[PDB]
């Protein structure tokens, strides 16, 4: 019932996050002079850096807030990409899933460990 247990947790999914190919687009804010389309349609651009950057701080209280984030680079990815044909898209959809599939049990454990603190 460790309430700190998630920002380890956090730091290793992120570790091994950017060592997936899927997350070289997503790794560092983009270039809003070079992409004029990203800067037009998004209106709070995130990436994967800014995410560790923020942990690393102590600017998260709740993996739910780096989760929030995380998902934002994904929807921004999605209003992005106007069909499936390029590969910001296919790396986007397999990246998610893999995030999805591993934050789940780290928001489980957060959300039972403040349960039991409250018992
Ligand atoms: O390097 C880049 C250029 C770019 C444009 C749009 C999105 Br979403 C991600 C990225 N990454």
């Amino acid at each position: 019932y460790d309430i700190q247990a998630w920002k380890k947790q956090c730091e290793e999914l992120l570790n091994l996050i950017f060592q997936c190919e899927d997350s070289e687009p997503f790794r560092q804010p983009v270039d809003l002079l070079e992409y004029p389309d990203y800067r037009d349609i998004i209106d709070t651009p995130m990436d994967f850096a800014t995410v560790r950057e923020t942990l690393e701080a102590g600017n998260y209280e709740s993996p739910m807030e780096l989760c929030k984030d995380v998902r934002l680079i994904f929807s921004n990815s999605k209003a992005y990409t106007p069909s499936k044909r390029s590969r910001i898209y296919s790396m986007s959809l397999r990246l998610s899933a893999f995030f999805e599939e591993h934050i789940s049990s780290v928001l489980s454990d957060y959300k039972s460990a403040l349960r039991f603190h409250k018992r």
